[PDB]
């Protein structure tokens, strides 16, 4: 239908939208510290820990498939891979810092992103 059609005009161009955020956030992560998943063959116990595990290139991959539906599934998963960082690793290590840090600069990001889903809807 044409409508079906509009609808999947708009869900790419959030994609496209949201691409931009993602190289934006994944800048902030210089170390490269969230880049991919964390490895069970260095970090065997992990699971145990941390329940729903998230990274940049596994958002990137829900992306490309056009997985997230709006802003907020983008922001969770977001915030799992912060979160997650913060509960694995103590407050004095180079991991939990560099998640502060990726929150903090994350931010401005997606104030803007917010923004522009709305106004451009
Ligand atoms: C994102 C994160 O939690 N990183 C720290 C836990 N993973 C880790 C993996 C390999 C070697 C050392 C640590």
């Amino acid at each position: 239908s044409m409508e079906q059609v509009a609808m999947e005009l708009r869900l790419t161009e959030l994609t496209r939208l949201l691409r931009s955020v993602l190289d934006q956030l994944q800048d902030k992560d210089p170390a490269r510290i969230f880049a991919q998943p964390v490895s069970l063959k260095e970090v065997p116990d992990y699971l145990d820990h941390i329940k729903h595990p998230m990274d940049f290139a596994t958002m990137r991959k829900r992306l490309e498939a056009q997985g997230y539906k709006n802003l907020h599934e983008f922001e969770e998963d977001f915030d799992l891979i912060i979160d997650n960082c913060m509960k694995y690793n103590a407050r004095d290590t180079v991991f939990y810092r560099a998640a502060v840090r990726l929150r903090d600069q994350g931010g401005v990001v997606l104030r803007q992103a917010r923004r522009e889903v709305d106004s451009i809807g």
